[PDB]
């Protein structure tokens, strides 16, 4: 059911500082070589009061590289599909939820997403709120079985405007709705990059190259 | 320079866990450009340790980190004047761990030296460190930053738990050069802390360590 070729489509439902928010996605990418694009749009709710980086990771897990000795827990999800829960946790008390529904649109050919995301306690004069974020830097993800389901660390680090970095504690759990060949605790590399918007990000390209792993370390 | 392709370690730790003191020494080599080390670890008092051994094991060696050329290595860059860190390692239970370390050198012993302070809280009686259910460290990958003119970590340490699962130990680490170094800019570290032999108590062992710093492997466009 996962071509070497896939689409995307995706509808998000925010609230972030009291301000609400729809966001509509267009994209596509080649699964297994875990690269992928979207064009986003604000819907409702633009221009966006707060910094869209802490949006763009809540914007696709079938597009993620694995060498054959990894079972993909997202690919082998679907046509069933799946659903994946987050919470990050900012340096300065901000707290962000986002969780998702993934299925498929076998006849397009396309990932229907739908997404829910909820920011509170932002700082009024923090990097969010500020817009002094430039943008995220590339991260590595920990993995590992809880339960039958997938749970993941991340420390995302945002770069700022006029340099240093600002850490976000990301705790993600990836739900299957049917069982799947569980994998053994490994990382995946992630390099998420907004690349073209226009003045007031009501729309942006955003992408992202992603690829799982064993440490090279030898035991 | 003053790091040697073969370096020697010594270390000395005096930690209180669970309101039990004691003390550890250690004693090791390894090679600073290869990111490769060993230490034998001596509970010299307060032996033996009623929680797992695993929570010190990241406590016991900075100048041990293989980096490429186009990434400064902090740690190396602080010798001979030295360098210190300090961590907090938040558990997924509530317990929460404190480590601090002073690294100096002995130019003539062409040895590391690292006084260390361990301070453990709030384990619960039946968690992994007090019932000792934990079967070692996974591999890490650490993230690392300048903050202050310091050198800031990120970590979800993970260890293994005997029977299978796992438990994520939050590490939030402070790297700091007594005098100014050439920084880097942000990089991650490969790291793999095994505990390869031990006495049935665990009063004395070997440990040992594999690092390696890197930019992401991922293209930018």
């Amino acid at each position: 059911v996962i071509k070497q070729v896939m689409k995307t489509k995706l509808h998000l439902e925010g609230t972030v500082n009291g301000h609400d928010f729809t966001i509509e996605g267009k994209g596509e990418g080649k699964p297994y070589e875990g690269l992928q694009h979207m064009k986003m749009t604000v819907t409702k709710g633009a221009p966006l009061p707060f910094s869209v980086h802490i949006l763009t990771p809540s914007h696709s897990k079938p597009f993620n590289k694995y060498p054959a000795d990894i079972p993909d827990y997202h690919k082998q999800s679907f046509p069933e599909g799946m659903s994946w829960e987050r919470s990050m946790i900012f340096e300065d008390g901000g707290v962000c939820t986002a969780s998702n529904h993934s299925s498929i649109n076998l006849q397009e050919n396309c990932f229907i997403y739908d997404v829910k995301f909820h920011g509170v306690n932002l700082p009024p004069d923090g990097p969010v709120m500020q817009k002094t974020i430039a943008g995220w830097e590339p991260s590595v993800e920990t993995l590992y079985v809880r339960d039958g389901m997938l749970k993941s660390d991340t420390a995302m680090v945002f770069k700022l405007k006029g340099g240093g970095h600002h850490r976000v504690d990301f705790k993600t759990t990836y739900k299957a709705k049917k069982p799947v060949k569980l994998p053994e605790f490994h990382f995946v590399e992630h390099r998420l990059e907004l690349t073209k918007h226009d003045k007031d990000f009501t729309t942006w390209d955003q992408q992202e190259a992603a690829e799982g792993h064993f440490s090279p370390l030898p035991k």
